[PDB]
């Protein structure tokens, strides 16, 4: 077997909420998982032709005061095609949280272990295990500046060289 | 305790909604009234394509989860008209979604066809793909659909021919969500 | 066999859907924001019914299904803000749906009740009803509902506040049906 | 082994019979068995050189009012270059039925195993197992439309690409 | 079962390069690999549903004189969608192949053995197991008549029958 | 584990080798074993810290006429800091190969499996397994476009990120 297991952790996306723009239903994070977001895997990937993810889990860790304002709520949504972004698509799905702006969290989603494919095509299913999405639960008193970490670990294989 | 700047959020059963549903029934995908002499050879009489919209009690269910997989998957071909009705049907099943191809070779070729005349009730068990399919539609139908089912004449009919095709389904339904179409 | 004036009917498993699924989850109910100094003493926050479509999830799930009976029901007041707000909230839960009493007195005297500060979220375990109810509406609302949730302000809040109201619901649905409002 | 063993349901002929023609002896149906005529052993006959039958059943399926007069007879004559079509020929063979125009009935015939080839040639022996003869026994009184399905299983062997 | 192993070789391309036109990166081949592409296979997969490469090779029979001064690079990109006409590009595949214009080579490419559709879709992931690069390394002298060939060896599956 | 082996060919280095210029002695090629030059591994470098050369061949794939009166030298030092370009120095080293300029060959040298740095440094020896070099042997008589492929498989370690 040729497959090379990879893993490590890395922020796919960081985010600046200025005081007072935060209103309920903002869309703070909006990241559909391509390899290409994470910083270390976009290298791998980028010499590989088809990913399986193992493990994913979505450490948010934002950093505002402790006396801010407001809430987050994050989910992962399994489907890439979806497009909905609001608090009853991330409260249906599982792995989802909701805390105050100055908690760190984590999302353990449920993810399709299948094998895909690094690059982009037609089917966005065949290439991405899903969306995270992170959004404001209140005003934010304070701005707020939140990184997603993602600890990931994926098995590629068939090994090409791909351009972005 | 003390009182501290900020307490800590207690939401607790959050994203731990129910995952797996397994529904069961049996719904008419179709129904068709052919007028004496219509019936030509090779007209089609019902072309459907077996998504959860099509199933009635299913198309909600399908609205609040990602995927689902067929478990059973039976037809009935229920032709309403007397014994004294000439020509008759095949019905079939292709399991590729994509598959436009209206022939009675096409039909005969699949596992499970059946060919009978218009006085005579089948069934069809066809064959199926037993993987995870996406409720919600995309870009590609063969990620979504388990097949195509096709009810053609085969020969032409005399009387007014009344036929309802009656599908048997169970899909077990998983992945929990909120589709909003 | 022989040739008949007409062949009886093989339509065999007509009428015998699923009749019972236990359906759980945990929406929220109402958010709602005051701003400075709105939240004056007696002023509601929240007027929620408790029926089957103010429940997202379940309410496709009633519009398969002719009776519903609540088995576990649990609210959660959860205020997002921090702990320098002035003034509370009273939460309760009136069994009758058709009970439109706003005040502190009625709140209380409800089983299970809560009186909290503005930063302190708190759960209530109220008292429902176990029997049958229509998950269609009707001329009677207390046919179709186990009860109303109200959440009033206790003193005039400093800041502003926000707050969820959730709700941990399993019901169990029978007597298979389609309505179609 | 390169031996491709393919099977399946195909309807090999069908004929319309106008009411008031189908006289006692009439040909309805005379269609020599080669993997030509059916459908799907059409199109691997086309790829391979030599087959061998290994089960064949004629599903007759008529399809006329329950009222019709007249029958029909069904045979399968296993020499292929016999050329005698009348229901003396076929009530000899083994495997004949005789039915009324509106039943179904099955032909369970006689037919050789060896390995025959898929192309035409100067003898017919060599190229197909036998003849199915469909006749008529009585004149028919209303318009019949029959089809004769075929439940065939072969084995084919020695790959080449063939033309019509 | 209805799994049909089938084997055999085809020519899936042909190309006439006339003297000084084989130009660095000319992109003298790019052909996908289909069912249809494949005559044996073309006919095997218009009676069947569903196809798994299990065995995949290319040999490259150029036609040149001894005398002809060039070179060739050949590739199998195991992704239908992958664009890329570059020789790092086609070195990065496993089982590349860089030769002279006057030498036969052989590419034994890596692929994953899902079941395939026989059938054309929206999604070319799903019906293509890759397609073969053929390039030019360095400008030829004589007129060269490439051919390159493909030993295949798939497992149809889901009998059915189809047009293109 | 934190190991992840590779393998795969890349073409180190390509010349052209115009008429006459091909004089004994002459440096047709001298490329340095890094990371960087091989394409796939250049990727699977800038996502690691060390790296250990398992196994490491070379093709030399001259194109030119088969009248090409000449010859070439090719060989591995395993030294990078080493440098001298003369016909006994590469013939000392193991595997080093002599042939004619219309005549492929493969080096297979001899080196120390100690694990290396994938980014650059003072000392070349600590980054580097070698350094490959191809001189000409009697004078070219056509023009030759040489092109040096390199097999290597080697076991990454030490996850980090790294720009070059
Ligand atoms: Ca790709
Ligand atoms: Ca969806
Ligand atoms: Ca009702
Ligand atoms: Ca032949
Ligand atoms: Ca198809
Ligand atoms: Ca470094």
């Amino acid at each position: 077997t040729n497959d090379v297991h990879l893993s490590g952790m890395s922020r796919i996306s960081q985010a600046v909420l200025p005081a007072g723009t935060g209103t309920d239903g903002y869309v703070v994070v909006d990241a559909t998982i391509v390899p290409d977001l994470l910083p270390r895997l976009g290298h791998a990937a980028r010499i590989f032709q088809r990913y399986a993810v193992e493990t994913l889990e979505f450490e948010i860790q934002p950093m505002c005061p402790a006396n801010t304002g407001g809430g987050y709520v994050a989910g992962f949504l399994p489907d890439p095609t979806d497009n909905d972004h609001t608090f009853d698509a991330l409260q249906a799905t599982r792995g989802a949280v909701v805390a105050k702006w100055w908690e760190s969290r984590t999302v353990r989603p449920q993810y399709t272990r299948t094998l895909l494919w690094t690059s982009s095509g037609k089917e966005q299913r065949l290439t991405s295990p899903g969306r995270l999405i992170l959004l404001c639960v209140g005003n934010n008193t304070d701005v707020v500046n939140v990184s997603v970490l993602c600890r990931w670990s994926v098995r590629l294989s068939v090994p090409s060289l791909e351009t972005p």
